[PDB]
């Protein structure tokens, strides 16, 4: 069976075993059982799944080269598969709260689920935290007796955290740190000090990298029984710089590319949301340039936006973002190197994860 | 030491703690740590601390029949007071975004969460999830190799899951079920069909009972590695009971109590919430009364309020309280007498349970 039609079948089993618990052991009604069908297909599918396909991806590679019994087999590529969706339903709850935490309108070319007219904002907050919740039962019944159920709920709580915790970074990027202040409404940074690289990469380590590249990495390894054929601290440097990149490379679609591709209307500039082109443009930009950066920035007014797109073409970041980007392919070559040492195979996972980072 | 500042010193632990690790591990800046800081006073702190002293009561009750070495003693009631913190924090997650979700004002006589000048609903649901990612940060910090560690957490997670069950429950309780569809904008019930004893049960049991009653009382019970002296069916009848009956209390004030005792301006009324009242109210109207209140009920309008208030008052409803109440105690001190032949100590704190909430 191929990974995906294996990933996407589990889907199908776990959402049943989901609603059915409902029914049995919490007393839900149809048609409530339903709306959370519903809200689950609308909340956790039509992505790429890569996040829950990583997982299954490195358990494969593993399988290649370990010896076990057909139902062992399966069983780990049912484990991986488990687990791939832990992940995915996370980002579910995720991109559920923060669509309503940002005021989003669309995500992947549909309305957010708090604007469906029979959701709403009141119940949609709710339904975000069953998507989480969803994780633990998942883990609990499939993984009840499995000797990775510790490390990988024990590793699972610390990204839901860093993401929380990098979510924080995020929404008050724009504000100047010593004014933080939870009785005086925030006002937006005037001087942009806090836009560095430094910053910008705090934000992207906590609200990005560690649940979109660390936790499938390293569930793969728990599933398969194999932290102990790699150097952890290997895949968090490598997983911190690959999610890095993967942001980056966001946050210049979401100025520059069309709306019907990002499947949204951008709004980072009028959000005044530190991302990597104004970290970047502040970093070469001459006196005058700064300047009407800040009078421009961080307005939901049409001129002023496209003046900061104006001065963001003007000022060639494409060149600085080949630079980082050939730096990138430098340091990700040098960790799969490192990782070779102690396995191959946990290499080549990490390659494929880049290639298919940085071709898309 | 008394029990409540042990309870209030381990606060202060908690805290200090969780903030250390935020800048050691987590890169947190002060001002943010700062920020945190006052979220968590204000969110957590200014209660009574009923469910949590609940799991300090439970195990001191243990330990006055359990022979342990001093060390012991104390290890088992900070563990009490951590396990209590997780469920105060649980709370605290609850009623940030149940705030949030209902546009409440205030809460405890202070302005929720959310509409602190410098919070912000973007910046509180998010706080909201921190709040529950401490009560597992705090689990795996201080219960690491403790025996009850699997069983603590895969119970939490049964409560907390069951309270956001609860949480639909009840959003969607003025809804018709059959007309729920995140597709269709819903409209309120204008035959009140679903305003059943049964229905109304529902939605309490799993909003509140689990984690207001059930997880206290089964907490002090791991954290005193006594879960064997007690019959876990009883232990979850009484709590169902017994939080049903706070349910109860709490439906009748919103309406009655005059807002500087509540803390807050009830609106279930407004919100056409399935409450003791209402259901009662409909269990015993004559078809005139129903109409009356089919035709003010869930309005804003404070003339149709005071109509459905001036239709509970004449109604007699102290009458059908004062029957429910009898009826709880009978039932009440059965499940207590049937507590006894496995464990007095664990009876008995029950009946502490039950008379606090009782006389209040
Ligand atoms: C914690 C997270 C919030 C949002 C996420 C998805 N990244 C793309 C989005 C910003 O459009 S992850
Ligand atoms: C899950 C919960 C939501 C709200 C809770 C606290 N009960 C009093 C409130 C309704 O005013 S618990
Ligand atoms: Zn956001
Ligand atoms: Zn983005
Ligand atoms: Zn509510
Ligand atoms: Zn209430």
């Amino acid at each position: 069976m191929a990974s995906m039609e294996r990933f996407l079948s589990v889907y199908d089993e776990v959402q049943a075993f989901l609603l059915d618990q409902l029914q049995s052991k919490y007393e839900i009604d149809p048609n409530r059982a339903r709306y959370l069908r519903i809200m689950m297909d609308t909340t956790c599918l039509g992505g790429k799944y890569f996040r829950g396909m990583t997982v299954v991806n490195v358990a494969e590679g593993f399988l290649a080269v370990t010896q076990h019994d057909e139902a062992t087999k399966e069983r780990i590529l049912h484990d991986a598969c488990v687990g791939g969706w832990m992940i995915e339903f996370l980002q579910a709850h995720y991109l559920v709260e923060d669509d309503i935490m940002d005021g989003s309108v669309m995500r992947r070319g549909k309305p957010c689920w708090y604007r469906f007219p029979g959701v709403t904002t009141q119940c949609a907050i709710n339904d975000g935290i069953i998507l989480k919740s969803w994780t633990q039962i998942m883990a609990w019944h499939y993984f009840a007796d499995r000797p990775f159920l510790k490390d990988l709920l024990c590793l699972f709580q610390k990204v839901d955290y860093a993401t929380a915790v990098g979510q924080m970074y995020d929404v008050t990027s724009m504000c100047d740190s010593n004014k933080l202040d939870p009785e005086v409404a925030q006002p937006m940074t005037t001087d942009f000090a806090e836009f560095t690289p430094a910053i910008y990469k705090r934000i992207v380590k906590y609200k990005t990298t560690f649940y979109t590249y660390l936790l499938p990495l390293v569930m793969g390894l728990l599933v398969s029984e194999a932290a102990a054929s790699v150097e952890m601290n290997l895949v968090e440097r490598v997983a911190h710089l690959i999610g890095e990149y993967f942001q980056v490379q966001d946050d210049v679609m979401d100025c520059f590319t069309p709306p019907e591709q990002l499947g949204k209307v951008g709004t980072d500039i009028e959000d005044a949301k530190c991302s990597w082109l104004a970290v970047t443009f502040l970093g070469k930009a001459n006196a005058a340039q700064v300047a009407e950066f800040k009078a421009n920035y961080g307005e939901k007014d049409p001129a002023k936006v496209a003046v900061v797109k104006r001065l963001y073409s003007k000022a060639n970041l494409q060149a600085d973002f080949a630079a980082y980007e050939a730096e990138v392919v430098r340091e990700v070559e040098s960790l799969i190197e490192q990782l070779k040492v102690k396995s191959p195979t946990f290499a080549e996972s990490v390659a494929v994860v880049w290639e298919k980072t940085h071709k898309r």
